[PDB]
């Protein structure tokens, strides 16, 4: 039971500052101590310095191609994450990656699927993060991870993204908590027939059923390895006051946590990402002690922490 | 696919000011643009000036009969709504009426049922709005609409309400979200065996099931036309901070919206009212950008807006 | 239909001040008037003066045995509650006990089970309140009631607790709403195979199902008498801003109240405690008008108050 806590302080797909501090902030909440307690031989893994990267981020303002922003910077860092996470996996360690915006999933998913090819991917998020290079209206790369992993709009994908392995197939990615999907993305999910569970399904069926469905969706046979990429903005703002992309009708804190428990309960979780943690963006005290307190909770629950005896 | 957005700035059943501004406020949120986007040929229909009416409202303080207040003023305006909504319907247009307190439903329901006789009525509200003229303790007419449409307490109903057609039958009206029913009203619903779904049923069965039930209740045959009269105070205050009649245990914003989706999904919605929108009553910024933001959302969802591809 | 409203202003298991004012505060909300209205011949029963007890509480700082605090004071007062509640029961009256911290359940449960031996016990709480004398880390007795009633850790239980009857068996106590269980307690529930329903079960199954289960758990035959000991901290803080022991993921106000309705609906409720009501701890106005407004609501609903005709 070895685990590697991958620290990815990247704020590319994200505008300015805030989301790079997540890794450190989480670790301060005792994230590693919690993991050790749950019985995990934990080892940290710093893929790069958030302070330096954040630096070049601000200065370097000419990293663009179309409306797409920071292709070079984002391609450079996500490749390092891929490599790191890939080794961690090969070494037989569990990759727990702490972001950082959701653009890091480009290196995490690639990393995990490279070693675990038949692994399913449950994307817990309010957004589909599947805009293509030419489709993206905002150009923020944290909303285009999936389009790149799935190889959509190949023609328009940068040279700096040639390092991306084509290991993710549409029937291996399921969404949970969607409620802010762009028109372009709605057609994409439909056309590729991607198992997408929006807030409608949670309201209609309840979380338990949705998780069961999402799990079945990426697991033809009830034995496949499973990876969850958890965006904390999935959780309704009321619960995630310290983030940067929420809307009307998110998951309750209870649902957000129960979901984890059902996953831990499954017993086939192979990797986990926790992203979009912005302590700064929220000038209150119950705000900063949330996206990081929430992050640790998600981590603890995902990793087995239960309410009763286990 | 033609629609007529009926503007009814009436604040009769309502004490003083606030609820007459709803129509304009909604339109400012781009309500008509949203409707056009959803593919509706929309045409506005001003039934009267809220500024003038509001005026005579304040001055004219002697409009009473028993504890009942503003019978004359309320009978005068609701008849204009009836007429308007009736034509809109006959012209084959969809009546989307924006209030204004719930006393306008006296003219909306009458209008719609005059043209669509076998139409069912789903009253989404925290209150039953069925107090009789002699039964009403507060005399506020926004809490007596249904008693008049159903012809209860005929003897004590004013001459100014002679214009009201008797088109609504007890087995054609279903409630959803009830939690502030007056003793008198509880006996009335029971005696007339009206399908009433309070917050108890939502807690016990979940919203999806309740909507299904409410829909079945007013649709002997699964083909009848359906009309929803949506009171925004049904939504728990936490979600409707800008209204004027909520209590302990309302619908969540998610439920409030999912309900709409199930209705739009049904495909038999023939008319829709959105009432009790008081921007003023709530001195905050997330308050005024709610009962109007909520109203538009309800409208968009009721009219087909979905989270995924459609 | 006779009822005795037992006033227990005890703040032993509780640190300093606040929770002793609950009884008076509730009565001010018209608790007795509400009970009378629901058709209950109500009679108050003051077991002791909260002002005097609170007094000796502060001064007397040497009441200890191990980490356990106020054993003498807590043993003295809870015995008076037991006696009172026992008579009330024998007189055929319904004991509605208002605390006061949850340490009073030591005298309530004993009192009720003495007269109604086969009575089941539904403990609605965020905590298990089952730490043993030697197990308790904090020494606060409000977290050790159940260990004493069940006779756990006999060896280390004080002489001042010799008055406690051994009437409660493990298969006669069910939990609902658990989410803050100490490691020691988790093993205890498991080992004694106590029916425990945490927030996981509520999220997974919904409240209705949980209550049904809890009721079945303590009722081998669907006829046994039932007692509920309601800790208001079970209700998520958002709803219980005026308490002193909540965490992440409590019951919604709706659930908290629906639960009562299902219980009242059952028809076999024989006793009821409402505890952990701290008006003071919460310097707001919607806070103090909650743990007391909530308490009365719980009482009204538990005692039959419904949303529709009954
Ligand atoms: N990761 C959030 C995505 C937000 C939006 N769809 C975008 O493309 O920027
Ligand atoms: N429309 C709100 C109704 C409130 C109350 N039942 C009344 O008759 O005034
Ligand atoms: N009644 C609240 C219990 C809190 C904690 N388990 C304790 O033993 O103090
Ligand atoms: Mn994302
Ligand atoms: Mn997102
Ligand atoms: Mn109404
Ligand atoms: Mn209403
Ligand atoms: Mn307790
Ligand atoms: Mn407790």
């Amino acid at each position: 039971k070895k685990m590697s806590i991958v620290l990815a302080p990247f704020s590319g797909g994200q505008p300015h500052s805030g989301v790079e501090l997540g890794p450190d902030y989480l670790l301060k909440q005792g994230l590693q101590q919690d993991m050790e307690k749950l019985g995990w031989d934990t080892r940290l893994e710093r893929v790069f310095d958030g302070k330096v990267v954040e630096a070049r981020k601000a200065s370097d303002n000419g990293d663009r191609i179309g409306r797409v922003k920071r292709p070079r910077l984002t391609a450079e860092c996500t490749e390092k994450i891929y490599k790191c996470v890939r080794r961690v996996a090969e070494q037989g360690r569990f990759p727990l990656t702490i972001g950082g915006d959701h653009s890091i999933a480009l290196g995490t998913v690639a990393g995990v699927l490279s070693v675990h090819p038949d692994a399913g991917v449950i994307w817990v998020d309010a957004h589909a993060d599947i805009n293509t290079m030419s489709g993206t209206v905002s150009g923020n790369l944290h909303g285009c991870p999936l389009s790149i992993l799935l190889g959509l709009d190949r023609e328009n994908i940068p040279e700096c993204f040639s390092w991306v392995p084509q290991v993710l197939k549409p029937n291996k990615i399921a969404y949970i908590g969607l409620r802010a999907v762009d028109d372009e993305e709605k057609k994409i999910l439909h056309d590729l027939n991607i198992a997408a569970f929006s807030m409608h399904h949670v309201d209609r069926y309840g979380i338990d059923k949705v998780v069961s469905m999402a799990i079945e969706a990426v697991s033809p046979k009830g034995t496949e390895p499973v990876m969850v990429s958890y965006d904390v903005d999935t959780i309704d703002p009321l619960y995630v006051p310290a983030t940067g992309t929420p809307v009307r009708g998110g998951l309750s804190f209870r649902e957000a946590l129960f979901l984890c428990e059902r996953i831990a309960e499954c017993g086939r979780l192979v990797a986990l990402d926790v992203v979009e943690c912005n302590p700064l963006l929220a000038a209150t005290e119950s705000h900063v002690n949330d996206t990081i307190s929430v992050g640790c909770a998600i981590a603890r629950c995902m990793m087995g922490e239960t309410l009763l005896y286990t």
